């Protein structure tokens, strides 16, 4: 097995220190460099499973340990008003062959190409939904970061262009294959290509497994598959 990456250690969390838990006595470390799957039901906790990485959550319990730098991609994206390469670059240092390549994975590069000033085009100009969350995501992928934390970020994107960009940032072999991803993902397509996958259930693990173990075994996982 690979190396510990992320260690969460009997943690529970909540919104306030008096609030009651909404995630509850956490268990779990991934391994480094894998694509892991979060998914369950709506309101299961996947998306407060994130902000607790984030410390954002009072930790009620517990202890949580990530090993380097962490890049967030919220599912609502929203871009400061700026040029398109400052917004992916974001006080990191410009790189020409590496922004390139960046919104080319994120697929943006039909859509800079066809502004007025290209990269330089301020946002000033209207974006789409789909533009905004792809300039997200190409953010975190510019910072070169360990750990990714994605919280659903290609689930409005049309079926192709989520391929793309899923295909080129997030899955294997893409811009983060050597990195730690933990993908939230209300989509099941992408199960398959996850390293583990976790189910959530009320603020807590219910099961984990690769993608044919979770599907051998008929639970969680082909519950909500059916779903």
């Amino acid at each position: 097995a690979g190396k510990d990456c992320i260690t969460i250690h009997s943690a529970t969390f909540a919104w306030s220190q008096e609030s009651p838990p909404c995630l509850h006595r956490i268990n779990l470390t991934v391994p480094q460099g894998c694509l892991l799957a979060v998914v369950g039901p709506v309101g299961a906790g996947k998306s407060s499973l994130l902000s607790a990485l984030l410390g954002e959550l009072s930790k009620v319990e517990g202890f949580v340990s990530i090993e380097g730098a962490v890049a967030y991609v919220p599912q609502e994206a929203w871009v400061q008003n700026t040029s398109v390469v400052e917004n992916v670059c974001f006080g990191q240092e410009l790189d020409p062959p590496w922004l390139e390549r960046v919104l080319e994975a994120c697929a943006l590069q039909p859509d800079v190409d066809s502004f007025p000033e290209g990269i330089h085009t301020s946002i000033g100009m209207n974006l789409s939904g789909g533009q905004k969350q792809r300039l997200s995501l190409a953010r975190a992928v510019y910072r070169k970061a360990a750990v990714y934390l994605l919280d659903d970020p290609l689930a409005a994107l049309d079926a192709h262009v989520g391929q793309h960009v899923f295909n080129q940032v997030i899955g294997p072999g893409g811009l983060l294959q050597g990195t730690t991803r933990i993908l939230v993902t209300a989509a099941l397509h992408i199960l398959p290509q996850a390293d583990w996958i976790i189910v959530l259930a009320n603020g807590a693990i219910a099961e984990m497994g690769s993608y044919q173990e979770l599907l051998q075994r008929k639970g969680a996982l082909v519950c909500l598959l059916d779903q």
